[PDB]
């Protein structure tokens, strides 16, 4: 049924090795990109995820909980009430340099490439592109995010807790 159910999650996904900071490199989607950083922390079998984005010089933080859906590597971003549930799968990753995640919102699949640091190896970028094509998305539906202007901390007036 769901497009994401056909994607295989990382074999024996290990939240402990996936923990830490991840930088958003690009997103393949059919739906201004800000420098985005992810801070991941295991929480039981789920993962506490904070996302930091620099908006007009100001750093914003959003706290979310990637709930465990039973299959290792597959998570669920709670139907926030206002906006559908988001299914997430960590498909491929070596934990030490890159990670390819797939997201599904309202039956629509998207693919995101994350890196531990820049630059991303040519091999991984091509691999990501190969995966976007296979997901039936075009080269024009790939959005590259900023390689500068990242932020990883916000003050109390710019924190949105969705947990």
């Amino acid at each position: 049924a769901s497009p994401i159910s056909t994607i295989q999650p990382k074999a024996n996904f290990d939240a402990q090795q996936f923990a830490g900071t991840w930088l958003l490199v690009a997103v393949g989607s059919a739906g201004r990109a800000e420098a985005t950083t992810l801070h991941v922390a295991p929480q039981g079998t789920a993962m506490a995820v904070s996302t930091f984005r620099k908006l007009d010089g100001i750093c914003w933080q959003v706290r979310q909980l990637y709930g465990d859906t039973g299959v290792l590597g597959r998570f669920l971003l709670q139907a926030r009430g206002a906006r559908g549930a988001v299914h997430v799968v960590v498909a491929e990753t070596d934990y030490q340099s890159f990670a390819v995640l797939y997201l599904e919102r309202a039956g629509q699949l998207s693919v995101k490439l994350y890196a531990r640091s820049l630059p991303v190896s040519d091999s991984v970028l091509s691999g990501f592109e190969q995966r976007v094509q296979e997901a039936h998305l075009t080269e024009d539906q790939i959005f590259y995010f900023p390689k500068y202007g990242f932020c990883e901390a916000a003050d109390q007036f710019h924190v949105l807790d969705e947990v």
